[PDB]
């Protein structure tokens, strides 16, 4: 999996982006089975105020989580993966889970390249 | 709904950027009656000259808007959010409607979070 | 088509930018049929350090190329297009293959929106 991350500049310093980057890998391979090495963690920083919600303009604090994954997981499956992100990163982030944002995306497996090579 | 909409740096003011989240925002509740709130924009800005058209790189003034939508919409009812968000963005930010792409991401509801609740 | 082709900052020269989106763009209307300037390539940068593979936070050379299609491609035609997207890239960033990643979303065509016109 890709999981794109999208938060503010100088929210996250390096030092708890990896622990973010950490979270969600282990909580992607701890309920999927997926190797460690496969999941990429992409951070997306944008300046503050760059972020909308009901056209109000916000703060540093929101986090956007949206992965891509490989389709045929069960919705039981995706959820679990999804609160276990959210409470994840909360703490990684030290971030409330009010400002947390998960989305997933999937795709059939044979248009899915990572590391040059085909799943 | 989240609403990655990428433009390059520059090319909308702090002042345009929320009427462009307005547009944007209103557009989707008026057209699918979700609530207000519950309508991300998240600006994704580049520097100049990192879009290409056909090859040929472009200036600033392209915007693309990538919605990502629960599931379940009638091909009519995204046709008229997109046009909407095409016609509402192009004068809430000055700009020809030629310079402007729509596309949707559907999603089933079970695997998206916001505010740290599922949907 | 929309490439979405995400980078660090400043591993590719603007000359060079232009040379993997001329690969992309090339391989894209070589094997499906596409005219040119309908295929956006959009580099997005982020700084040396925001990626993560199984949690290791990497340098510089990392490619993820994310396409958002059409709906209603043969797996073989995807499959095409994804190693001519890693091998074009390759050589037009001058990068290894295994530094390439390539996901594909598909859409439907009636919510699909570019130059301001419906496909």
């Amino acid at each position: 999996p890709v999981y794109m991350v999208y938060v503010s500049q100088d929210r996250l310093t390096p030092s708890a982006k990896h622990a973010v980057a950490k979270a969600i890998t282990d909580a992607h391979r701890g309920l999927t089975g997926t190797q460690h090495f496969l999941a990429q963690v992409n951070f997306q920083e944008q300046p503050a105020g760059n972020v909308f919600l009901g056209g109000v303009q916000q703060g540093g604090d929101t986090i956007f989580v949206h992965g891509l994954h490989r389709e045929g997981r069960s919705a039981d499956l995706k959820g679990q993966l999804a609160q276990r992100i959210v409470d994840d990163v909360s703490v990684a982030a030290e971030i409330d889970r009010k400002h947390i944002w998960v989305y997933f995306g999937e795709m059939p497996a044979q248009q899915m390249v990572e590391y040059g090579r085909f799943l």
